[PDB]
């Protein structure tokens, strides 16, 4: 029973760790340019199909090298994926493209009870990444964990909005505020990243790679022994929910003050403490090719009362201290150009505990 | 400048492979002894001083004819020691021996920039093993390279710990944990095979057949434009350094599971990708004279993205391969006997690019 995980702050015991080997610049396509900054697509025009910058991904290898020394040191089980050449070209009957990475494994799985679940991803690019962790995964499975595959997308030209005002315009505040993004319903597709665990309850938003019928199915899979609620943010360009609504104990929540939740009064009636994390203190030259600058409150819970933190961002250490949480830091600065922190770069197995409702 | 090799995987262009012609079985002396599986110890008690089977020195020429074939068709210039009878006994003020042959370039003979430097060797059988490349190298000196030859040891019994436990203990851990070998500090000693390139960095291991005092004769040797770094593995028989840490591309290392580095850190730190080989398929019963199974990771670099590598071992190729390095299959089953894989059987004079730094 290797696989057993119920929420995000039990103590942890087995973690799968991403790798930032050969990522690739994904091709410069639609659903990467309703996720790209303005001030990236040069690069990403430049550099789509051809490797990240070599010089800084051996500085993010180091970093995570590092970080997994220090989850050994501190009792944890790492695996990693295998390595594999992300530029390989491939096509399906419905499109061609180039890979991206494997860099955050809690983007395409998710653990639910003694359950792993590979999500089906909405970017071209990602079509075959969990080819990385089927090695992983196979082990498991010999060894009595359930398995399961999401269905894959075909991924056709109906899957995406073309025409899309990606091209700045903000209203896209409006379409989201009508649940319209760069993914049609067409058919089903999600990030396991816009999923967030807290027992029998798991908190999901609709994003721009997660769509409604993507929701309905992890819904309808998991029923009747979870329940997936969808919820909403101020936020126009969401693709994962963890550097905007982080829960990191039962019923404590990193709230991003930039991204507030719709429905906020539905946690604070369940008698829930909602925490603000002070800003980011990232420079804004260094680049963040995939994300924000919220990555700092992208933390991962080795359990209730240590978490794992940023060792450049002092602020929001300050802020678990003074709350009695342990702070173990580490330098992921490089690594954070990929487009995650320590939640993202990471997918829990195994942490010792029970399913219970926190949601009374 | 036909002469120019920074490291072991830039485009090759020149190269000298090594002649399996009367390998003669070396006299059972104490250094012999410590290299040889006990396994094998009534062979070479019985062989000693004779050629090694004709009929299996054949099938290694037919495979070495073949190597070179390819290597032609890969763009590579090939060059050949000169064929020589290994029987020839010798005499020394010192001791007296017959051959060995001239079957791995790689363990006589190390390019550094522009200088082709002939090292000492440790073993009495070889002695009078640089006579097989004098004409390939007067040639090179006439056209300009540099041409050193380390300090040839007395080869005399001080050399030798004619106490060595050779006779199977293992504690020869211990003694290799003290830095303790069949070869003392008497004089300077080493085979070129323990040294391996990565530009300005190079990398030693004290074994068997290199000592301290060889090892810091290469350091002053090269310095200042090229640092020599000693590293160690946990390794009870060392001889030579590519079959247990062979660096394939600039910051890629092929690590021996069974022989881990101790200074790993330095190059996780490095921001160095770290890849552990499958295990080697090669059947127990054919003859490894004098070597480990391990010649399967012992493969060359014809360019960052070509590898030689051994026919018979699928699962390293399929390692290659999934990391986007075209795999050129050879089979050297035979040639292997003699105790090299394709590393060992060559020599690079000749690789396209420049002296760089990949340590940071």
């Amino acid at each position: 029973c290797p696989v057993s995980s119920y929420n995000e702050w039990d103590p942890l015991e087995e973690v799968i760790v991403g790798r930032a080997e050969n990522a690739c610049v994904p091709p410069f396509t639609i659903e990467v340019k309703a996720n790209t900054y303005e001030k990236y697509w040069p690069f990403y025009q430049k550099q789509g199909g051809h490797y990240f910058p070599k010089d800084h991904l051996k500085k993010a290898v180091a970093e995570i090298e590092e970080m997994c020394n220090i989850l050994k040191t501190e009792g944890v089980t790492v695996r990693r994926p295998d390595p594999i050449d992300w530029s390989l070209k491939y096509k399906t009957p419905d499109f061609e493209s180039t890979g991206l990475y494997s860099a955050m494994p809690r983007d395409i799985l998710i653990v639910v009870g003694n359950e792993i679940i590979e999500a089906p991803m909405a970017w071209r690019s990602r079509f075959f990444e969990y080819r990385a962790y089927r090695s992983i995964i196979k082990d498991y499975f010999h060894r009595g964990a359930k398995w399961t595959t999401a269905p894959k997308p075909t991924m056709a030209d109906e899957l995406y909005n073309q025409d899309y005002p990606i091209h700045s315009v903000e209203d896209r505040h409006k379409l989201a505020a009508q649940g319209k993004f760069v993914t049609t319903e067409f058919e089903p597709c999600f990030d396991a990243a816009d999923f967030i665990r807290a027992g029998r309850d798991i908190f999901a938003q609709r994003s721009q790679v997660t769509n409604y019928l993507g929701i309905e199915w992890m819904r309808r899979h998991l029923a009747p022994d979870y329940r997936v609620h969808i919820i909403s943010f101020k936020d126009p360009n969401p693709m994962h929910i963890d550097a905007t609504f982080n829960i990191i104990g039962p019923g404590i929540v990193l709230s991003n003050p930039d991204r507030p939740c719709h429905q906020i009064d539905l946690f604070k009636k369940a008698g829930w403490t909602i925490i603000t994390p002070p800003t980011p203190i990232i420079p804004d030259d260094h680049p963040l090719w995939m994300s924000s600058k919220w990555l700092s409150m992208n933390v991962l819970m080795l359990d209730e009362k240590r978490v794992m933190v940023d060792a450049n961002e002092v602020p929001i250490q300050k802020m678990f201290e003074k709350l009695g949480i342990t702070t173990i830091k580490v330098n992921i600065r490089n690594a954070n150009s990929l487009g995650g922190g320590f939640h993202c770069w990471t997918c829990d197995v195994r942490r010792r505990g029970t399913l219970q409702s926190y949601l009374d």
